[PDB]
């Protein structure tokens, strides 16, 4: 039966790497991974390099499209010092490691002949402040589609891809568990913009951010494996993030492995799992590329959208 | 404020026509319009020709994209006697005249240097049979997303764009108000496929037909104007379609203008309007191009998606 996709396994996928050069040390790679992520240079070669290649082959082809319309409209060409920004979306569950995938991808792309300005933005900064979430009675739905100012988010990405000289985005603090007053991330006509978030790949009755993606990734893995990673990381943060007297979660630092496991599981069960099942997973079918990880966090299978 | 769209009016739009040649008579145009549609050659020049142009500028650019991926995958090029079919979607309310727009567009495109095989398919043939609709208790929701075998529909379009030599689709009879037993429409590796239907532009938790469109149209107009056209056409069919002793609607032929108006309005109010408001309209934001018609059925404004 015909299919819009093409499946792979490491063996098959690594061959699509070609001459694609490695321009990252085992050290730089380290400052790019999050607590719990395993990514090593091998994986960056057999997985992230082919990906980088494909993305590069597309940025060109994708440019033709905006040019065609530009030509149709009889517009004054298109300054190469400012093409239509290539937007890339990275979606997936909480704790699946999309922040690592996004960081590595960014580094790989910024390191390409001519040094493309490659900006990265997470949707965290588009969550409503805690005060506003409390007002809407959503302090326990952080991460759900409605906990986000999707209008501001859409406005942001639209601004950037429309060619704006610069756009601003609020900043989220994981330390304080809330939006930072007066903080902002300024993005200047990037060549590539990577938007990382839980629900970035979703659709609706209004034009959305996913309707502006030229390429998208969905970091996937088994729900039981991800819960495993979540709980695991929760216990591990008792001595990293939670250890800080300022962490909005400082009281967890003192929990016993047992107490911690109970607490972590409760959050997963009441917040992150429901959201994964009801909102995130239903968006996976549209990802240009799905990166399937195994219990060890390694990407061993990939699903590509050829159609 | 930046926008993904660009608005136009006839004046502005007709200028984008350029050398685009007219290859249709006032006679051929006639056998292409439906009861109630006004389209004349002027409109075909000031509106449909620019459209044809844009579409042509895109088919090329769009080809680069599949080639890029083909190249990425190290595939044996791509025979010009069989490129990736260009899929075009035409959506809109019942009675808004999308069947005319689809027919005219098809004719215009088939009449292009090298004579592209341009096939046209409506979603009518993907409705469940009346027997099956009665079973699901949906005999009064014909046209709603659930009255369609979306799996078969998706399979069909996927088959065609995936390069299949030929694909089949059931055939709907407006005369009998049901699917025709054993009837089928065979489509052979077209260069362009136009898919016309009510809900063709919608999304969901599964990859859909709208995810395969390379270009899409949304024939729009005011809901009161469309109801007007609907009722109007209903009365007019008393002596055309309904007049046939076989029409599943033959009893309406004998209605008085008054009775007819009452009946028509009831259907609009209980079926076609709800579906337009709940399912069709929410899809308009994604149309590559929106053709806005006035009470007289003429397209006087257009909204294009540049992003
Ligand atoms: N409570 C927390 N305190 C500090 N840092 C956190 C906390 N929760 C998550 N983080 C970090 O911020 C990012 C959150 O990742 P998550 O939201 O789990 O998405 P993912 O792991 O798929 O990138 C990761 O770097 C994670 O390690
Ligand atoms: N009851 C009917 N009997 C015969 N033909 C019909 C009937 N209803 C609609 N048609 C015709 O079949 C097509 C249905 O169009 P509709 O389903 O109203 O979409 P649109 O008018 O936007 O193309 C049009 O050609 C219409 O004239
Ligand atoms: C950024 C948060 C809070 C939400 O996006 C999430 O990434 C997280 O790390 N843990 C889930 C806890 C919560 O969502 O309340
Ligand atoms: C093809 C139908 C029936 C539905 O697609 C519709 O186009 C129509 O012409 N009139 C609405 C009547 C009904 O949908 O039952
Ligand atoms: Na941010
Ligand atoms: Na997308
Ligand atoms: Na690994
Ligand atoms: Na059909
Ligand atoms: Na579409
Ligand atoms: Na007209």
């Amino acid at each position: 039966e015909p299919s819009p996709y093409v499946e792979f396994d490491r063996r098959q996928w690594r061959a699509l790497r070609m001459s694609t050069p490695l321009a990252l040390t085992e050290e730089e790679l380290v400052g790019l991974r999050g607590l719990g992520e395993q990514i090593d240079l091998l994986e960056v070669e057999e997985v992230y390099l082919p990906l980088a290649r494909l993305i590069h082959l597309q940025v060109a082809a994708r440019q033709r499209l905006f040019a065609a319309t530009a030509e149709f409209l009889g517009e004054p060409q298109q300054n190469p010092d400012r093409p239509v920004p290539f937007i890339i979306g990275v979606a997936g569950s909480v704790a699946v490691g999309k922040s690592t995938t996004a960081r590595v991808l960014q580094a790989l792309l910024a390191r390409w002949d001519h040094h493309p300005r490659v900006d990265l933005v997470t949707t965290d900064g588009f969550l409503y402040p805690n005060a506003e979430l409390q007002r809407r009675n959503l302090m326990h739905r952080k991460g759900f589609p409605e906990s986000y100012n999707r209008r501001a988010l859409m406005r942001f990405v639209t601004s950037v891809k429309s060619g704006s000289d610069y756009a601003c985005a609020p900043v989220y603090s994981h330390l304080h568990y809330d939006i930072i007053p007066g903080a902002e991330q300024v993005v200047r006509h990037p060549d590539i913009l990577i938007l990382e978030g839980l629900n970035v790949l979703q659709t609706g009755p209004t034009l959305m951010v996913s309707d502006l993606f030229d390429f998208s990734l969905y970091v996937d893995a088994r729900i039981e494996d991800i819960e495993q990673w979540y709980v695991s990381r929760f216990l591990a943060m008792r001595t990293t993030a939670f250890a800080d007297p300022e962490s909005h979660f400082h009281h967890y630092a003192a929990f016993s492995d047992s107490q911690a496991v109970v607490a972590a599981r409760e959050i997963w069960r009441t917040i992150n799992r429901p959201n994964l099942v009801e909102n995130i997973l239903p968006t996976r079918p549209r990802a240009t590329l799905v990166l399937r990880k195994d219990a060890d966090h390694s990407i061993n299978r990939l699903r590509l959208r050829k159609l």
